[PDB]
């Protein structure tokens, strides 16, 4: 029961899947995000090594065309190789100083998360890896000189778990609420804080979208930005944060959620940055959704709790996740300035989607993270985005 | 993230009592290591020593420096931390091994993750997450095993009961043994029992957590605490892999209390029952003895009974309801089920008088006292006696 075969599809969808696979010609089931995972903290060379071991394995795969589908839990297996790297980081933290061990443990946590990626609900190995990601992160916080508090907010018969990151507790700090993509965990953004936000005593408060990680028991529903509203409403009682200086950062669908929030809570938000967020295109165009890779569809099916999946039907009901169809991107612009960006060629977040967001935001801007230029590309774009958000917050 | 030994809340005079007896005993451990030796039969001695030395050697702050296993927080020296480290090593080695060896390394990993959470207190978050690691590793081990392990889900009281059916094969219906570990152990803690004992005669093992424990944590531990095992017994007719006409029961500690009770309630579908270290009457009928039990023992009782603040005086009084004698099972007529009741010499939880009582009220029943104090001899002897008793009835 290897990851890529866990999700079941209807006969006609199996045919569609086979065609998309043939058209793509990709050598991987999973969508590889090597650049982003490096930005998040994975060493390029260790990544190369892990992926090469996955790629070179002679063990049987679910689909030989997909290098990352070695079926048994042993060398070659995706979860296994990534878990081995995480363990290597975690072991080394043994006789290190607290700071160096803290960072070694944060790296361990990311490796475990990637090991479980895309985090399908039914994936036994991913479920276990998520635990490992969490324990590593909490061990890392134990050793860190920064303050990391795990907050619990009661909501709809359950509790929302968020992590607040502070440089100190000597005054309210402007705060940035962050939410990663549906296939990421809230503990995957330590670098965002340590290399950027921390530089100015700007706190980071991470939150899992409904159906993800700590929020896995909250269904998505049409009101998928609700856990964030809940969290926003609790800020006033957290003395270490300045609820008057709240910024937002959303990745992928988390970004879609941050835009919604930017309209719903217009008067309480200072600024917002979204990266690679699906805003309208993919959701309002059935055929486009019908051309997405199986991994992306397995995630959507898993988060929505679809047992046997019918892509045709699914592609039809997603239009509701379009912020244009919802009616946010049509009439009045939001007072919240929004910086919307994504890498060139991203089918999930086309340039047009981000142009839309900027148009309906007072002072909004849509930048395209370019390639071909390394020193003023990915890393620089991220940097500027970051800088701009601060300015809105610190100013 | 409170440290395990500090999670249970006691009323001032109860804490006072706890402090007097802890001071009187002068024990160096919160957790009962002697008790843990049942499960430790699955982990290598050299590894036990190494994990325990790291825990005891730690310079990190403890809730109580008298109890070596109470290092606070998730870092070196912490109990869950150290055992989880060993579990991870085994898990890593498994991926480099092949066949049965790989299977066994994952079973070792699973058992280590389980030990990490011991005694599995409800509000213990590290233990809860360790339980997830235990369950995931157990499932990966089953996938690698040549033996068959089926996770069953039985609908009950607007819920589901999760049980694991272990089989040597599914070529024909097999005699089966329903098992219940204590209130401080998980149903997945018994791979050894099946692999090294039941398996030789193709006897299947069906594990089930008692109410308030593991997979059955959401089921309150009422007075009818044998109901989940009773519901599982009824599903047997529908499981073609088992011979519902050849069913046995093995109960460990409080689990044993539950199997005796079931042995009286279902005298026709149960062909034999064995219990080890089961608290049948003495302790629950003596509040004075209970009041002197170690804190970990009481913490477990309080957690399973779902108490918010604990009053040892009232709690000791509440337990009388658990005596099988007080319940009326051990008083009138004998049960037709053959019950073997045993415990080790000097168990303050399961005295010989307790087991003699059970044997008396059992037709062809027998009580036995394992005069040993060493685990090596006490385990093999008691278990060897158990399997023999079961085989005679079940392989007939």
């Amino acid at each position: 029961k290897e990851t890529s075969a866990l999700t079941q599809y209807m006969p006609t969808s199996q045919s569609l899947l086979d065609e998309i696979k043939e058209k793509n010609g990709f050598s991987w089931y999973r969508n590889l995000r090597r650049l982003q995972w490096v930005w998040q903290g994975v060493d390029p060379i260790e990544q190369e090594q892990v992926l090469a071991r996955i790629a070179s394995s002679k063990h049987s795969r679910t689909d030989e065309q997909w290098l990352d589908t070695v079926m048994g839990y042993h060398s070659g297996n995706w979860a296994y190789e990534w878990t081995r790297l995480g363990m290597e980081h975690q072991k080394r933290a043994g006789e290190m100083t607290n700071e160096a061990a803290s960072e070694a443990l944060f790296s361990a946590s990311l490796c475990y998360s990637i090991a479980g990626y895309p985090h399908l609900k039914s994936d036994n190995l991913a479920i276990q890896a998520q635990v490992l990601a969490n324990s590593a992160y909490l061990e890392a916080a134990k050793k860190s000189k920064y303050i990391i508090k795990q907050l619990e907010i009661p909501f709809e018969k359950g509790k929302i778990t968020a992590h607040l990151h502070l440089t100190n507790t000597d005054k309210p700090h402007p705060v940035v609420i962050v939410s990663a993509g549906l296939d990421s965990l809230q503990t995957d953004m330590w670098r965002l804080f340590r290399d950027h936000l921390a530089k100015h005593d700007i706190a980071m408060l991470t939150v899992d979208m409904p159906s993800v990680g700590y929020s896995s028991k909250y269904p998505l529903t049409e009101d998928y930005s609700r856990l964030h509203q809940a969290v926003l409403n609790e800020l006033f009682s957290i003395p270490y944060v300045d609820h008057h200086r709240v910024g937002l950062i959303g990745f992928r669908f988390g970004g879609n959620a941050m835009v919604r929030l930017s309209f719903l809570e217009q008067e309480k938000i200072k600024a917002c940055v979204i990266l690679g967020a699906p805003i309208h295109d993919i959701f309002a165009s059935p055929q486009k959704l019908q051309q997405m890779p199986k991994m992306y569809l397995d995630v959507l099916a898993s988060r929505l709790g679809k047992s046997v999946v019918d892509i045709y039907s699914l592609s039809g009901q997603m239009a509701a996740w379009s912020l244009k169809v919802q009616g946010f991107l049509s009439s009045r612009k939001t007072k919240v300035p929004i910086l919307a960006m994504s890498l060139e060629g991203d089918p999930v977040s086309p340039y047009s989607d981000n142009q839309m967001v900027a148009f309906f935001s007072t002072y909004g801007k849509a930048k395209k993270i370019s390639s071909k230029t390394i020193t003023q590309g990915y890393e620089q774009s991220l940097d500027l985005a970051i800088k701009w958000l601060e300015d809105e917050l610190l100013r």
